[PDB]
């Protein structure tokens, strides 16, 4: 399929470029994803952003604190509105920290995942029929462990405290985000129960050059951790490495391979604060952030195929190991002492294998 998205053919070498690209078109001949949700655990969304309407469900803000999520109260509410993570100051994060502009991180990953295609507007999406549930767990200076780990419960079907029970339980959960520190009890408690109820769990491995083992939830057990390529397929200069990290998607190499070929492009916007600030657009980003969301949607499109021919989707184990042995080999030379996984995320050979 090569959709008439206005700027996907220029921009969107993450989609269908023969070095870099993810091997979309010829996926699309096969699924599109219908009829799976992907939990997108991120900044929030921009719901009427109009290149994602009609692919989202209303979510929920897990965010346990009213500074952090920028809402009035410290209580998770209905909806994953993003009002804008932007930091005003140096040092407000962290020592060292700079201020920055509005990110609208979670809608650019949700584009990744199901931005509307072939609709004669912007760019395309991979699992472009699926749904997103955007489930709010990052805002200013980030997010709490106990709010991203409730998220998890909640968007793969388990049971939270003071949540109404998810009525749209996700086949795949895509967490582009991380911190220090390795997996921990409450992350890995919260992992393996989304796991028990079928849900698999796609995360970024990092950007911070260094081993995925010291980072989380890169380094949980029974996650598919996702290493960043550039648009040539070889490691980005940011990318985290290491024996936990599974696959590889097209993250951005960043300025050393300009515009547009060093960025992942989709749905965001330009406002530096608030919604209101600024309006829709389309963004370009770099991170193992944008890698993360190919692989869970490659995931959505095989599940989506399997139930449209009556066969059972696969369990989280069998889809790690058929996106690992269905990657694309690197087409230039991995480092030995940086491994990102098997190779790039392959949608038509996974489908192809899944399908066998
Ligand atoms: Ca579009």
């Amino acid at each position: 399929l090569a959709p008439n998205d206005p700027y996907y053919q220029a921009y969107q070498w993450h989609l269908h470029n023969a070095t870099g690209g993810i091997n979309a078109p010829s996926a699309w001949d096969v699924s599109q994803g219908e009829g799976v949700v992907v939990a997108v655990l991120d900044t929030g969304i921009l719901p009427q952003h109009p290149d994602l309407v009609g692919n989202l469900l209303e979510g929920y803000d897990f965010i346990s604190d009213a500074a952090t999520s920028r809402r009035a109260t410290n209580d998770r509410v209905p909806g994953a509105q993003d009002y804008g993570d932007w930091v005003e100051n140096d040092n407000e994060c962290y020592t060292g920290s700079v201020a920055e502009d509005s990110s609208w991180h979670g809608t650019h990953v949700a584009g990744t995942v199901a931005e509307q295609t072939n609709n004669g507007v912007g760019m395309a999406g991979v699992a472009h029929k699926a749904k997103v549930l955007p489930v709010r767990v990052l805002g200013k200076c980030g997010g709490y462990l106990s709010d991203i780990a409730d998220a998890i419960t909640w968007a793969s079907g388990g049971t939270v405290a003071g949540v109404p029970a998810n009525a749209n339980p996700a086949e795949v959960i895509n967490m582009s985000l991380g911190g220090s520190g390795s997996c921990d009890g409450t992350y890995q408690d919260a992992i393996n129960g989304a796991i028990s109820r079928g849900t698999t769990v796609v995360v970024a491995a990092g950007n911070e050059t260094d081993n995925a083992s010291k980072y989380r939830p890169a380094s949980c057990d029974g996650v598919v951790t996702v290493g960043a390529t550039r648009i040539t397929g070889g490691i980005t200069y940011y990318s985290n490495y290491g024996s936990r990290v599974d696959l590889s998607g097209p993250g951005g190499g960043g300025s050393v391979d300009g515009n547009p070929g060093g960025y992942v492009w989709q749905s965001g916007s330009d406002a530096a604060t608030t919604p209101e600030s600024g309006s829709y657009s389309y963004m370009g980003m770099g991170g193992t952030s944008m890698a993360s969301p190919h692989v869970a949607a490659v995931a959505a499109l095989v599940q989506s195929a399997l139930i449209a021919a009556g066969k059972d989707p696969l369990a989280p184990a069998a889809m790690r190991t058929l996106l690992k042995e269905t990657a694309r080999p690197f087409p230039v030379s991995i480092p030995t002492a940086t491994p990102i996984g098997t190779g790039i995320v392959d949608a038509k050979a996974a489908l192809a294998a899944a399908l066998e």
